[PDB]
């Protein structure tokens, strides 16, 4: 009975991570095996050039960037396709739509190039989209300091993620991610139990093909 | 006047190293301004990991590989067309032919995905394929012991070479690269210095796209 694949991607400061914790314990506490990823992951020597980049400390070309952060996930596939076939949910705070959203937000990069890299990975079975009013989601403290962190961009990724969301072959469901942690939480948590509970029916499947 | 991108792929132990070599000192002599450059690269922080796995002190995924080897490429465009730009003419010893050929090569890569990632490069204006039969390629010396220097693997990038080749939008150019070192040079001498003269004729290309 394999694990499901649950994807948590949305606007800046949407709740992502403050939710995709949640949901693994919540999740966990409720018996099921779950356990959290995050993309990028930086704790690999590719996750450590695209931390570096994010930070500022370094400049990538944008092409060559936007293949690392595809190349990240891809080094995750063995290790995803192994925890799911045993049964483990999968949580996990932005995928392959953040890659195409951030990249193709910037001059001259086609949604059409900026998917391929990462056709092919595992199908999410479920994806969270966290809507936000970009106001009220820069009233959620302010801007850090890393690349993308501003106004202007978020709003081009936006416009890409709405694109994304036409694809009928994926499972999207949009959030409310203007309520309470407690309310979006309960709102992801039954969302993806119910997930969950169809994912044992059919294979993973493959993104973008 | 822009200088020409010429770019030598072929068998193992086909000559592609020395004959990019002969090739920029040739043109130099000649009074041309030519640079030499190879791929992958190397002395990047992609080109180590790169090196490492190819030496295999490594193992790295497939489709993250493949991306390596792409992203090691985009890192160097801004350069290859500067250098264009200013009339310098490149020699480059292994480009994107290698990348879907080698990765093309191994189980389940089509060759459409292995070609997505680099799309849109620096279109070649020359690309010289340096033909010598497997068997007499082997008869120079013997194979290394990096990854992918076998006989069966080799067979099968030939096979995917061959499909690139049916590729009309490129001015791919066959050299029986049997004949002697000094032989095999003057045929890839005076088809590069034609292209040369062509090459300031029409603006740089984009690779398939
Ligand atoms: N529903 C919410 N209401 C109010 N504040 C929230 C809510 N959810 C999260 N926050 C706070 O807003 C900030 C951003 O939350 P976080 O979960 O880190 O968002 P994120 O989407 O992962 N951001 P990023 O990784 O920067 O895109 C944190 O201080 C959270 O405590
Ligand atoms: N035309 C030739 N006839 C005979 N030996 C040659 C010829 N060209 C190159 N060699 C020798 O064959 C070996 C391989 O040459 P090299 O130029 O390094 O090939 P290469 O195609 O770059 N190999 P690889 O990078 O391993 O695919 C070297 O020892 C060369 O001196
Ligand atoms: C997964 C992924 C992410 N991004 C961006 C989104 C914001 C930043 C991460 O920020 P956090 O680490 O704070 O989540 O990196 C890309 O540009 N491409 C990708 O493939
Ligand atoms: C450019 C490129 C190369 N290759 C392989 C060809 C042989 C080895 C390099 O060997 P040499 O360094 O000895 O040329 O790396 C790939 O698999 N993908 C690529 O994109
Ligand atoms: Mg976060
Ligand atoms: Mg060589
Ligand atoms: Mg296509």
């Amino acid at each position: 009975r394999r694990g499901a694949l649950i994807v948590l991607e949305g606007v800046d400061r949407a709740g992502k991570s403050t939710q995709s914790r949640k949901l693994v314990e919540a999740l966990c506490a409720a018996g099921h095996r779950a356990e959290l990823l995050r993309f990028p992951e930086r704790s690999t020597e590719i996750g450590k050039l695209l931390s570096s980049y994010l930070q500022k400390k370094s400049d990538v070309e944008d092409h060559s960037v936007h293949l690392l952060f595809s190349a990240n996930r891809w080094e995750q596939v063995p290790l995803i396709k192994e925890k799911l076939s045993q049964g483990v949910t999968l949580v996990v705070d932005r995928y392959a739509f953040s890659g195409v959203a951030f990249t193709g937000a910037k001059e001259n990069f086609s949604l059409d190039w900026c998917k391929q890299p990462d056709v092919g990975l595992p199908k999410p079975d479920l994806v969270l989209f966290l809507q936000l009013q970009l106001a009220d989601a820069a009233k959620r403290g302010a801007f850090g300091h890393e690349r993308y962190e501003n106004g202007a961009f978020q709003e081009r990724a936006l416009r890409c993620f709405h694109q994304l969301m036409k694809d009928t072959t994926l499972n999207w469901k949009m959030v409310d991610a203007s309520k309470s942690i407690e309310a979006v939480h309960e709102d992801i948590r039954v969302l993806s139990e119910d997930a969950i509970a169809t994912a044992t029916e059919k294979p993973l499947g493959e993104l973008w093909k």
